[PDB]
């Protein structure tokens, strides 16, 4: 007879939308869900205007995300994001303190706390994007279901941290738009 309870919170899209336009300093990192669901375009125009508002605007890629090394570099690229705001891991990473909000678009191992929380990890160790230093983060997948390393990310049920849930290109999608209804 044994029970172990978590608690996560699930923010609308609005709320998303308030978040976004109270950050000034914003970091994304995308993973294979924004692959998945081609999302890199909704969030490059996103971005583009976002970055126009005079909001600091960065992607921080983890050299191991998605399914193939520097596929995500690609995806934006051909998404047309500026190579100067495509940052990598090594480069991005010790600014997350000093960041208002993360937007998690479609990432889990690769932003998974566990690597240096549980030591009995089978990812203990693993160098991740260090998203729950900042702020505010923000929580792009369909649930909470695993990643690739099939583990559960103690990230989702961090008081700094809000699901926002369904597709990474539908979601995307809505936040682009009602951003641009400005
Ligand atoms: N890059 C590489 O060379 C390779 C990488 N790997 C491994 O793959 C992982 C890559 O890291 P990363 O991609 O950050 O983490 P994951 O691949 O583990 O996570 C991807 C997340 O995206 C979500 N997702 C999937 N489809 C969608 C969708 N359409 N819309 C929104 N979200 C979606 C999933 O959650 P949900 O179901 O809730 O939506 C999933 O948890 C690492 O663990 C790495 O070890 C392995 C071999 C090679």
């Amino acid at each position: 007879p044994m029970e172990i309870s978590g608690t996560h919170t699930e923010i609308n899209l609005d709320n998303a939308i308030d978040m976004i336009r109270e950050a000034n300093s914003i970091i994304i990192t995308p993973g294979y869900g924004l692959c998945a669901a081609k999302a890199q375009y909704p969030i490059a125009d996103l971005v583009k205007m976002l970055t126009e508002q005079g909001k600091k605007v960065r992607f921080g890629i983890h050299p191991v995300a998605g399914r193939m090394p520097g596929q995500l570099n690609v995806l934006l690229a051909e998404a047309g994001v500026p190579y100067d705001i495509v940052l990598e891991m090594d480069e991005i990473n010790h600014d997350f303190p000093d960041t208002d909000l993360v937007l998690v678009i479609g990432a889990n191992d690769t932003v998974n706390s566990a690597a240096q929380e549980d030591p009995n990890s089978i990812i203990a160790g693993m160098p991740v994007l260090e998203v729950w230093k900042s702020k505010q983060v923000i929580v792009m997948k369909r649930s909470l279901g695993v990643g690739y390393a099939a583990v559960d990310n103690p990230i989702f049920y961090k008081p700094n941290t809000a699901m926002l849930l369904g597709d990474a290109k539908k979601t995307c999608d809505a936040l682009q738009a009602k951003v641009r209804e400005s």
